[PDB]
DNA sequence: CACAGTGGTAGTACTCCACTGTCTGGCTGTACAAAAACCCTGCAG
């Protein structure tokens, strides 16, 4: 009664093309939007804490500081080797 | 006549790298005293 002529995009996508793409990419969910998205949280705080702050320079120093946040070289240090 | 921020800059200001001698302040052995703070005992109510 609820699926006669209508199906949500995802229910179809998840019931149809999943085995195929898992066969092809080798895996999925590692490729998820999550690794992006989450980052958005930072973009908010880096727009307050670390912002300049004026419209001109703001994107510049957010972007820079973000890049610095992402780098491995630093995280290596912050592990403190156990 | 909020307030506590917000990063880059250019400003200023201070404080550092070699060459040297010279200075005062400070330590080590025991000897030499004068203060330091009791508690004695001594002499007195």
């Amino acid at each position: 009664y609820r699926y006669d002529g209508k199906i949500t995009n995802y229910l179809h996508k998840t019931l149809a093309h999943v085995p195929e793409i898992v066969e092809r990419d080798g895996s999925i969910g590692a490729w998820a939007s999550e690794g992006n998205e989450s980052g958005n949280k930072l973009f908010r705080r880096f727009r307050k804490m670390n912002a300049r702050q004026s419209k001109t320079f703001e994107l510049e120093d957010i972007l820079k500081h973000h890049w610095l946040y992402t780098s491995k070289y630093l995280q290596k240090f912050m592990e403190a080797h156990k």
